[PDB]
């Protein structure tokens, strides 16, 4: 427990730990939301991970991440160390300087580009599923979800398949730390990986996505290597553990309800408000911004240089936003959430991930319409910037499947 700073008062003080918060075993999403309760302000101080702030309301969160000027991407990551190693663009970055950075990025990850891309994501999740299905299990985190978002971004980028364990190799290394390197290092590894692939398309390039990132114009000039760099390895790395974690939140859910997976099953044209609302409910992410200058935020005295966590996560999980906010109904009329995050920074590939997870569920309900968590398995979730599904065994019998 980080030391108290002087202008932090006493009364705001909750040593929430992001990373290995109490009573995690009982839901990743659930052990957030104790963040919520009555006598929790909208606005508190942890002294745990070197101490920060952060907003527990949907609120504030949205507000802080509407007000680049005083909430900075500069330093977006709890450690401050991770924070401050990070240099990926656009998400280090902030307005205005950013804005024709995320125009560039928007080209290669945009609506024109996913409506484009609809068929060959369904092709490579058929795929998946049809080599599972008449073995009656899986572990869907590994079977399914890890090799399917890596496998999109290389058809996008035009990444050769065989470059795919290497590549899974060096993002898991830099996004699942096991403490062996520091984010830096990490970060580096995977660098050196990207550095000759740019040094190549911007001498001959393509029509993929990192011959159109490494030969962009971006405020006036051309896009440097190093800018390139640093925009491919967020290309790369923002639609993997997010859409892994998110697509395994999603079908233990669905695992664990008969009901709802029965209401799939009858009513396909309710996936899409399905989606949405699992997005809400099982929300993940949790980044953060760093103070610019002293600011006074809702009777709150911020400082300089102050890190804040404002959890994307925890919006849509707000009773104030959204009424019974842990129960699941793809009836709501309103969906509040900011899963895809608010502001500048709204995710660019947010309508890529629809169509992923969409695409998934359609998919499998098709054909395995009838699946269980393995008996006796107690499903373990991990919290940190990505929260996530640690393993999903689930089981089937193949006789209630179909090839399809
Ligand atoms: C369920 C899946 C996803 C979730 C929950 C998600 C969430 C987020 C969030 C919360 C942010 C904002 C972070 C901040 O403000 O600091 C973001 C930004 C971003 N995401 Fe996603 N994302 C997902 C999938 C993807 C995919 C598939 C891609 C494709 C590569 C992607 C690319 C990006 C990019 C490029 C940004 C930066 C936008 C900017 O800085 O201007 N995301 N995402
Ligand atoms: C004791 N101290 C000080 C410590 C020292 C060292 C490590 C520590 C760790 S730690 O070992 O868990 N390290 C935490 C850092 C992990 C960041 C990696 C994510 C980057 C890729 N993702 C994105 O860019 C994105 C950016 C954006 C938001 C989000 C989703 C998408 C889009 C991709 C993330 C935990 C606790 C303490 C630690
Ligand atoms: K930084």
């Amino acid at each position: 427990l980080a030391p108290l700073p002087p202008h932090v008062p006493e009364h705001l003080v909750f040593d929430f730990d992001m990373y290995n918060p109490s009573n995690l075993s009982a839901g990743v999403q659930e052990a957030w939301a104790v963040l919520q309760e009555s006598n929790v302000p909208d606005l508190v101080w942890t002294r745990c991970n070197g101490g920060h702030w952060i907003a527990t309301r949907g609120q504030l969160i949205r507000e802080a991440y509407e007000d680049y000027r005083h909430f900075s991407s500069e330093c977006p990551f709890i450690p401050r160390e991770a924070g401050e190693a990070y240099d990926f663009i656009p998400t280090s970055m902030d307005p205005p300087e950013q804005r024709q950075f995320r125009a560039l990025a928007n080209q290669v990850v945009g609506m024109p580009v996913v409506d484009k891309l609809e068929n060959r994501i369904q092709e490579l999740a058929c795929s998946l599923i049809e080599s599972l299905r008449p073995q009656g299990q899986c572990n869907f985190t590994e079977d399914y979800a890890e090799p399917f978002p890596i496998r999109i971004f290389m058809l996008l980028a035009g990444l050769p398949e065989e470059d795919i364990p290497h590549l899974k190799y060096l993002t898991d290394q830099m996004t699942r730390p096991d403490g062996s390197m520091t984010f830096a290092e990490a970060k580096e590894a995977l660098y050196d990986y990207l550095i000759p692939i740019i040094e190549q398309r911007r001498q001959k390039p393509g029509t993929d996505a990192i011959s159109i990132v490494a030969n962009g114009q971006v405020n006036g000039r051309p896009i440097t290597s190093d800018e390139a760099k640093r925009m491919c390895g967020l290309l790369l790395v923002g639609g993997l553990d997010t859409v892994v974690n998110f697509l395994s939140f999603s079908m233990e859910f669905l695992a664990k309800s008969p009901e709802h997976r029965q209401e799939l099953i009858e009513r396909p044209e309710r996936i899409p408000a399905a989606c949405e609302e699992l997005l809400r409910r099982f929300s993940l992410v949790a980044d953060g911004r760093i103070l610019t200058s002293d600011y006074e935020f809702h009777g709150v005295q911020l400082k300089k240089g102050d890190q804040i966590l404002l959890p994307q996560m925890l919006s849509g999980l707000d009773e104030r936003e959204n009424a019974a906010p842990m129960h699941v109904d793809f009836s709501r009329q309103k969906v509040s959430h900011t899963t895809f995050g608010h502001g500048s920074h709204l995710c660019l590939g947010q309508h890529l991930a629809r169509r992923e997870i969409i695409v998934t569920l359609k998919e499998w309900l098709t054909r395995i319409p009838d699946f269980s968590i393995a008996p006796g398995a107690q499903i373990q979730h991990k919290s940190g910037i990505v929260s996530g599904v640690q393993a999903l065994p689930l089981v089937w019998d193949p006789a209630t499947t179909k090839a399809v």
